[PDB]
């Protein structure tokens, strides 16, 4: 875990808010953004009631605790516990752009559906399914996450193009200076056309920046699946990873 993801910084503002310093965890993942997906979409929350444990971590300055020890708590997150409301995050936003489906040969279409999925899984590991955006057909549904059929551009999102054939190279801070990542589909030997985006752009006189990944200076050991390269972008940005150690890890 980072020591400031944008989930846990929500959360914990929250039970900052209600005076609460430390949480028995149980078996849970010691990280408040995985405490918070469970409490989204799972059924968990808080209990109130003392127990001790030993101090697993501190995140935000919340104490989770577990086990025995020498620590109290006064809550303990479990099933069936009352939510708190937490400001979710706008973003940052992940847009998988399929405006080109029926472009793909049928390979490419299962592929990239096979990618998308396997995104919400990634989504969740990193911030929660309402920062992932799908674009490009209305019809389909995936988990929480937002499904258009056209791009939706507000005055704040300063969005960069994920381009294998970009003239951008990605940096650390490109990627840091950004709050809405777009990556559309491979289109035959490569490129990875943004359509609905670029429908877009061209509709309003726009231009986003395309940023090439490189890892060494070759766009070579960089993996093209949708759900690897969301994955290395939040790595970066949530994690505070080395965009070379988050594609390596990858």
């Amino acid at each position: 875990r980072g020591s400031h993801m944008t989930l846990a910084k929500v959360f914990s503002q929250k039970l900052r808010e209600l005076g609460i310093s430390s949480i028995y965890i149980g078996h849970e993942r010691p990280s408040l953004q995985s405490l918070a997906i469970k409490m989204l979409l799972k059924n968990y929350g808080l209990v109130e009631e003392r127990r001790e444990g030993m101090l697993i971590t501190q995140d935000h300055g919340i104490k989770l605790i577990s086990g025995k020890g020498t620590e109290t708590s006064r809550y303990t997150f479990r099933k069936g516990g009352k939510k708190v409301s937490i400001h979710l995050p706008e973003y940052p936003k992940m847009v998988i752009d399929l405006g080109l489906f029926e472009f793909l040969n049928e390979e490419e279409k299962e592929k990239t559906l096979l990618q998308v999925d396997l995104c919400l899984s990634v989504i969740r590991k990193f911030l929660w399914d309402g920062n992932l955006t799908v674009v490009g057909k209305a019809d389909y549904v995936l988990g929480r996450a937002n499904i258009v059929q056209s791009l939706s551009l507000s005055d704040e999102d300063n969005p960069v193009i994920l381009d294998p054939y970009g003239d951008v190279v990605a940096t650390d801070q490109i990627l840091r200076d950004h709050n809405v990542f777009v990556i559309g589909g491979i289109v035959d030997k490569g490129r990875r056309l943004d359509r609905a985006t670029e429908r877009l752009a061209l509709s309003r006189g726009y231009s986003f920046p395309r940023v090439k990944i490189q890892l060494r200076g070759s766009i070579i050991g960089v993996p093209d699946e949708i759900n690897k390269i969301l994955e290395i972008i939040l790595r970066v940005k949530e994690l505070d990873q080395s965009l070379e150690e988050a594609i390596i890890s990858l």
